[PDB]
């Protein structure tokens, strides 16, 4: 099909997405960069979608976090999500797709900007949100593994799927876990969708990058990197540790499982058969940059092996002395 903007797509209903793509690439993502706004937009996909429980209710990936922001903005786990909601609102107001569609579209487009990224399937047609999410459906970094897995499981995800979705933390930072050091990433390559997150979370902690005593934080192995308590525990818990380790230096697995599981997440509360497949609108991501490695100055003895069936793979360290990770600008 040929669209009003002159471009081609398989299903002509998807043409509406091309001007939206252009607008977000320029005016939300700072020229199609894998930076702060991409990261926040990706987090928003999860906070919107995970507000779904067959028991407790919630419409899932329905745009409620924007449309009912006056309610959802007050939820504890939504700390620091108000900035990206505020940034997305004028786009939702200005274009002609639902808020639920916009959130998932912006997330998929954003991931496609990141070197090593993957094209996440995208469907068009989510109805407008009808009610705010119930509170307390977003997992917290101070929740135990069993609590996190139970909540994610309630929404429909297996333990391995939780690990796959946490590849998102490869392109990610924290502003509120330790508010003294906003923009501190979870891996040494927050601009690259890669396995460094799965490697670096497996290292023995060494230091707090900022203040001590923050809820939901534990010691990190690197200055300028922050470690969530939840990620620390998920990397080591027998339910998840072998799957976590299996992501290390397996870029195709990270990509394919992230795409598939993100598609599932983007469809929480929705019925694929009542939507239109517009996956071909998502751009081709740049190739992976870099290769899997231990940080400079580290060795296998710094890895806390936690997979009972399989040893941690032999990686090479970057050359030189131990170095710090720069924060995400913004
Ligand atoms: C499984 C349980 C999870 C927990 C406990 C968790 C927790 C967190 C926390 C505490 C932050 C830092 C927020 C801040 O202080 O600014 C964060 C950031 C982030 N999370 Fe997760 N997360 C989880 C799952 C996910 C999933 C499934 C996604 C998928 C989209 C995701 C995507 C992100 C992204 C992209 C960021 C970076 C945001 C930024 O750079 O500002 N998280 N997560
Ligand atoms: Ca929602
Ligand atoms: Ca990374």
């Amino acid at each position: 099909a040929t669209c009003a903007d002159g471009r081609t797509t398989a299903n002509a209903a998807c043409c509406v997405l091309f001007p939206i793509l252009d607008d977000i690439q320029e005016n939300l993502f700072d020229g199609a960069q894998c930076g702060e706004e991409v990261h926040e937009s990706l987090r928003l996909t999860f906070h919107d979608a995970i507000g779904f429980s067959p028991t407790l209710g919630g419409g899932g990936a329905d745009g409620s976090i924007i449309t009912f922001d006056t309610i959802e903005t007050n939820f504890p786990a939504n700390a620091g999500i108000d900035e990206i909601v505020s940034a997305q609102k004028p786009f939702v107001a200005k274009h002609n797709i639902s808020a639920g569609d916009f959130i998932q579209f912006a997330g998929a487009v954003g991931v496609s900007n990141c070197p090593g990224g993957v094209r996440i399937p995208f469907f068009l047609g989510r109805p407008d949100a009808v009610a705010a999410s119930p509170d307390h459906l977003v997992p917290e970094p101070f929740d135990s593994v069993d609590t996190i897995l139970a909540r994610m499981g309630d929404a429909g995800f297996s333990a391995v799927e939780v690990v796959w979705l946490l590849a998102s933390h490869s392109i990610a930072a924290a502003d509120k876990v330790d508010p003294s050091i906003p923009g501190t990433p979870f891996d040494s390559t927050p601009g690259v969708f890669d396995s460094q997150f799965f490697i670096e979370t497996q290292l023995k902690g060494r230091l707090f990058p900022g203040t001590p005593d923050n809820k939901g934080e534990v010691q990190s192995p690197l200055q300028g990197e922050i470690r969530l308590q939840s990620d620390h525990l998920l990397a080591r818990d027998p339910q998840t540790a072998c799957e976590w380790q299996s992501m290390v230096n397996n870029q195709p697995k990270i990509q394919n499982r992230f795409a598939g599981t993100m598609s599932k997440m983007a469809l929480l509360g929705q019925d694929k058969s009542k939507l239109i497949d517009c996956s071909d609108i998502i751009p081709t991501p740049p190739a992976l940059v870099g290769a899997a490695h231990l940080p400079a100055g580290f060795s296998l003895s710094d890895v806390e092996q936690a997979c009972a069936e399989t040893p941690f793979p032999a990686l090479t360290a970057d050359p030189g002395p131990v170095t710090s990770v720069p924060p995400v600008p913004g």
